[PDB]
């Protein structure tokens, strides 16, 4: 799945992807829209580009690394989904 608000920001989904907690920063958002909005707008480096959402609590986390350590990835995990920000046309 891939979505966009027609603003050059595209989001793609990765159900079941889970980075470990130490590679994430919990945000104040429990709305995916607001989390994605914050991510697209945050200018603070390390730049936000990966969100991970606890699907039973809706807590949204963002990558805390400038370059995500994907070697620590777990997939086919339950209750979690990631959203990936990609610049697009």
């Amino acid at each position: 799945e891939t979505i966009t608000a027609g603003n050059e920001d595209c989001w793609s989904k990765r159900p079941g992807w889970k980075l470990p907690d130490n590679l994430l920063t919990k945000t104040e958002f429990t709305s995916v829209d607001e989390c994605r909005k914050m991510c697209e707008e945050s200018a603070v480096e390390p730049s936000c580009y990966i969100l991970q959402i606890n699907t039973e609590t809706n807590e949204c986390y963002r990558n805390n690394e400038g370059d995500v350590t994907w070697s620590s990835l777990q997939y086919d995990q339950p209750n979690v989904v990631q959203w990936h920000l990609h610049a697009c046309s």
